């Protein structure tokens, strides 16, 4: 879309009205032209055909409930955009400015949200066990952050790799969350997840078990689901950047916290120059000591902070 650029104003998922960058051309898009090469939002139209059309809008006024989901992918790309930029110095997902684009109101009750290897898909869900996935800026950004995994270490989505490439992507979602100060906190998916239970979350960082998950490498799920457990045991090292960041005591293992910008600058660094397509949690391990200690120094209580996380959850 080539026009002018403007700013509309809308209301997301949640009821929240925020403004969002849009362009102009006889409609007004759904395309902002101040992040890189872009950020643009399509419509899927309930169908699973990608990725649907530019979302064009008469009058760049949001307020309708078919236009939430968009609104929030929009918005939500742009903050986790600027989260990279500004704490990473990583310009888009790809380090070149990669244009960024989403769909929403993919498929009809669908319950999930995905990176798709290239742009982000957002079902609306069915209302019960989720509301549209947009609507959580942990998930916007959980889902970008697969790109970013994509292009730098490469994870396979398997097994312990896969694992990894799940962790990296909650680890950089409550960053985002906390970043944004949109009510953080270390547990995944609770702005959308069913609408009716409060308090519940889909997965928890500062405690995995409360959900069945594992938080100690005795307990990995060996099997076969999930792509072999990729969102099961991404519980271990959730658990282990969580005590990085805050500390505690875990089956007797103490760690002192050294704070989530460092967490963020230590697993970053892990991530973009010491992770392989086929890393596993000990190889996970070494990145996270090496990076700490190109940052840190050998002999820093960030060094130290790391080997006492991975040792409380049985990684090493
Ligand atoms: O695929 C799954 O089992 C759920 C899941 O984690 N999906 C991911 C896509 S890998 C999207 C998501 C993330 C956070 C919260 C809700 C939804
Ligand atoms: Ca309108
Ligand atoms: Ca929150
Ligand atoms: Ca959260
Ligand atoms: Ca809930
Ligand atoms: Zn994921």
């Amino acid at each position: 879309i080539t026009g002018t650029s403007t700013v509309g104003v809308g209301r997301g998922v949640l009821g929240d009205q925020k403004n969002i960058n849009t362009t102009y051309s006889t409609y007004y898009y759904l395309q902002d032209n101040t992040r890189g090469d872009g950020i643009f939002t399509y419509d899927a139209k309930y169908r699973t055909t990608l990725p649907g059309s530019l979302w064009a809008d008469a009058d760049n006024q949001f307020f309708a409930s078919y236009d939430a989901p968009a609104v929030d992918a929009h918005y939500y790309a742009g903050v986790t955009y600027d989260y990279y930029k500004n704490v990473h110095n990583r310009l888009s997902y790809d380090g070149n400015n990669a244009a960024i684009r989403s769909s929403v109101h993919y498929s009809q009750g669908y319950n999930n949200a995905f990176w798709n290897g290239s742009e982000m898909v957002y079902g609306d869900g069915d209302g019960q066990t989720f509301i549209p996935l947009s609507g959580g800026i942990d998930v916007v950004a959980h889902e970008l952050t697969h790109a970013v995994t994509d292009y730098t270490a490469g994870l396979i989505y398997q097994n312990e790799s896969g694992a990894i490439n799940e962790a990296i992507s909650d680890i950089f979602g409550t960053l985002v969350e906390f970043y944004a100060n949109k009510n953080p906190d270390w547990e995944i998916g609770e702005d959308v997840y069913t609408p009716g239970i409060s308090g519940d979350s889909l997965r928890s960082m500062s405690d995995p078990a409360k959900y069945g998950d594992p938080d100690h490498y005795s307990k990995r799920y060996t099997g076969t689901q999930d792509n072999g457990g990729v969102h099961i045991n991404s519980g271990i090292i959730n658990k282990a950047a969580y005590l990085i960041s805050q500390g505690g005591t875990h089956y007797g293992v103490s760690v002192v916290g050294i704070g989530r910008d460092k967490l963020g600058k230590i697993f970053y660094r892990a991530l973009t120059q010491y992770l392989t397509p086929t890393s596993n949690f000990s190889q996970l391990r070494a990145a996270a000591v090496q990076s700490a200690t190109d940052l840190y120094g050998s002999t820093s209580q960030e060094v130290a902070s790391v080997k006492q996380a991975f040792d409380a959850v049985g990684v090493k």
